């Protein structure tokens, strides 16, 4: 199927860090630091909503500038339910679309039908039911919603523990009880049973929302995530090439404390 | 698959009436009157609960007596969730098992896993979500729950109108909106989409609970059911061979008022 | 009847974009960009209420200036229930009146009896019942209420999905059940049954409230609208001839992503 | 320890049926039918409470009569918290004491400290937390509370599914999360961790309350119980030797439908 | 076991005062004044939250600077549930980690599994049940939560009285009733029974949160604590060597009023 092709594409990002960037310079620092992809963003939605504004797709022009500055894959955000924003992003020729709750919602009741597109989608989740719903709609990659813009890891930890915990429950559960379990999650039975056989989520699972330090990033990997997203706070500090590199190093050497000491040392705020 | 074989078996009952019987005599009147099957019952559960008692599987002995008295298929009731009652009924060699809410519940949270059996199951439903849940668990045939023991048709009408109404909604619905619809029904998406393509329920749908007169039975057929169940009230009146025949005639000639007048005439109490 | 004449007039707008304008200059940019009509407005009601003021009919003088600047149809707003504001708008000789919830309400319980006028009316709606009520009162054209002044498309999507969804339900429904359905919508049965036979609304249905980008406009067309209204935000940016043209292009080529990329590029 | 000795004794009951009896005749029918033990009871507590009465320990005399009529182990009920009733039962020389919620409660806040006795105890439970609390107090054997006296199996199924379900959850759980899990169950952490390693309850687990038919008994075994208790309803029907034998046969052949047909056939009324 | 080794290490601190420091200078004044250990802190979390910020592990660099300035043990804070912050603190080679509610929480449902580490941990508590839960997770040392940042001793007194009071109840209690008592505390029975036999907490118990004066510190010792923590308020006054020494003197001579007068005199 073309679904398993999209799932396969997203697997190449396993073990990587994805960085939000607002210009080609940032994009280049990110690539040099060893990011596996970048996320294009004309303004951080934190700061548009701070001013009480609507946050939408970025201008295709600035996305094109970033696509040219780098050789790593490029992602961009569409509003939830805004399938025409997604059509535009596909036609520009980027690599992944993020149907993102950080932008202003466009449809209160329906997500994009992601099976109608050739490129893969990322969606967010707080729990296993939500993740399986996004996958059935055609998401090829899942991240935690966390809590964007705060630098606080609490919500991201809750979401990872929740998803992984339910998978563990499901793996060992009496088969006869799975029907009721699917009902309570409001999730498709067939994907529930498949998650039981795999013993893990059928797609890559990244952490996102509030990852601020090397320790944060390594924690997410130790809890069982496949990779991490990081926001543009990286570029508000002193040597942003150093802070970027540090987070990549942390995800790569997530189970080596000695390495984590080295990259954390003298990082400033 | 063996599932579609079970579905196929249940289809040969289309257009028929199924009668509850408590002995071989009743079973023979039923067969002679033109019933497509009988439902074996040592006591009516109405009257065991009337006395405040527990209603269970019938004694296998009396089921065997009925199986021998007739050449039409024989059905029997198991308590919801009581998979060992069902194993016994299968081993006796009857034709259909009804996982029945009219008997005392055995498991408050789980139905029988009906895929683990070779013979087909009937389950009840009040709405489309419930029906699709029973089917995914492996029911090959659906009936309305109605309201057993009252002779009042109102609950049965509510349930038929509900199921058929949601199927009509589903048939014409924007495909992108079906994901949310499946969530709200708490039903497996894949069976929802299949119901949309067929434009009807993937299994036979019978009416049950409160059918008392030829007019009642014909109404159910005019509302789009595939057949009807009838309780043992027909054996509590005069010439029960006449009352039984009348209901069969009504279901067969459900759109001929002249016929319905003839069979309804002078039917007594 | 003169009702079907008004319905026919409103159908000429199918496929078009309608732009709010505050002067003759704006009106001309709109016409040049390919707007099918303009909506005359002395001030945006967003900003009169922002100051806590009452928003009423525009001065007839400035409406006359706009009517002379252009050859496309001109629309104007009357307060809900203010049938004398409407009489004045008719006598000026504009083409369409919008009985508008964006202006301050004049009658809390009654809309204008729109059958007593020669020119066609637009009304807003949030759902099918509301739309059918407005039509029976004599609206010749329907738009979503959406959410005016915010640039947020969410309310408009809710309204379109709601109306279209109920029409799809109605189309396939057991005829015997339509009586109860009409009661629950609080709508005239005869218009419900007519909507069932057509399989769509008996009048043109436009989207309005929060359309800000080419993508927004195209989305509304892909969801099944007949056209779109757009506010004066278009004229607050650079090269407003470019932004205006972009939205027209988007509605015209609404199912061509390649086109949508081109018009969306470098817009701000 | 003497605790693990008591646990060991109770293993010999695995695979068996335990029957309530009110006299030596009933006790003999039970033994002949193949019961692994009997539970002595001067009256069914169902029927003493039916009359609104207090239900206590049985007269030691009638317990002695039953102990002599049979060669299988004999159990008897003590009221919850009534440690002197238990002392008496121990001194009579029976085999097991059931600290039973079917009798009238004697202490609303405290169970018997079962470690102060030489003979093993049975306790009831509705969930895993309750079971582990009873074990730490020194129960050597656990049963479901179910719902005694109704012939309705639903409460017993709820309790078995609950206990077994939590054990399965626990077996696979991140070790770091077990601290919070113990807190929420209000159960001793050390017994929780032990239950995680074994992958089952550290003691024998029987079903009780509402088992009325061979099918009921077999269902309990298929759900993972080690055995079943059955009340004196068995003796209120025709040929009670037949109904008793049938339930034993069902527990013995619990995964053979053909056998279950044979024993269920023509059993008369319950 | 290595657990009893950690318990033994924490006992060397009995009778002492632990001071929060933000630099090597402060650390040296503390050591000279007779502090039994220091707690390294790049900023007081009071003032990061005052600004509405997240409070995390300190930069390992500044911790290393403090570790080099002094020969007494050095402690540092990790966020609750952040076991990787703790791994980093272990690898730097400090002596004690404080899993601290004064920093921003990282895991709402789980504390660190402290048995997976070689160095000893401090945890906070408000009551006996909470203390026993922290110990079973592997804390080697307990402090009151008190109320950080206020200089108000009331919460600390509540917590000490609570813990000590329950231990006194437990010591004399009918053994048969201890099962129910363990359930109500939601604490492991085996640690409850051990606390009953000792007649005190199986680990050292310090007071923390709101200790501001020599009298405060002495009160905590008279109520039965084994030692006290003190914040960086000490360093915001004149001659902070004098204020530091005063608190050490108070804890050392906690039942001598004459001494307490002398050290309290003219302190500000």
């Amino acid at each position: 199927s073309p679904f398993s092709v999209k799932v396969g594409l997203a697997q190449m990002l396993r073990g990587g860090v994805i960085m939000d960037v607002v210009n080609a310079e940032q994009a280049r620092i990110a690539e040099e630091a060893g990011a596996c992809a970048v996320m294009a963003l004309e303004r951080v939605p934190a700061d548009i909503r701070a001013q009480g504004g609507v946050a939408r797709m970025s201008d295709p022009q600035m996305i094109k500038e970033i696509k040219q500055a780098v050789t790593i894959p490029v992602m961009a955000k569409a509003r939830i339910g805004h399938f025409v924003e997604a059509q535009i992003l596909e036609a520009i020729g980027i690599d992944y679309i993020d149907e993102s709750e950080v932008l202003t919602l466009a449809d209160e009741d329906h997500h994009i039908n992601k099976h109608n597109f050739r490129i893969p989608f990322v969606c967010g989740c707080r729990n296993l039911g939500e993740a399986l719903r996004r996958i059935r709609e055609g998401a090829a990659m899942i991240r935690t919603k966390g809590e964007a813009g705060t630098g606080n890891i609490i919500e991201a930890v809750r979401h990872v523990r929740s998803v992984n915990g339910d998978i563990r429950v499901l793996r060992n559960m009496d088969d006869d009880e799975v029907f009721t379990f699917a009902k309570k999650l409001a999730a498709p039975y067939d994907l529930v049973m498949q998650t039981k056989q795999l013993g893990r989520l059928p797609v890559v699972q990244f952490a996102a929302g509030g990852v601020a330090t090397p320790a944060d990033a390594a924690l997410m990997m130790q809890l069982g995530c496949d990779g991490v997203f990081v926001g543009s706070g990286i570029f508000k500090s002193g040597d942003p090439a150093r802070r970027a590199r540090a987070i990549v190093q942390a995800v790569t050497h997530y189970s080596d404390p000695e390495m984590l000491v080295e990259v954390s040392c003298g990082l400033g705020e």
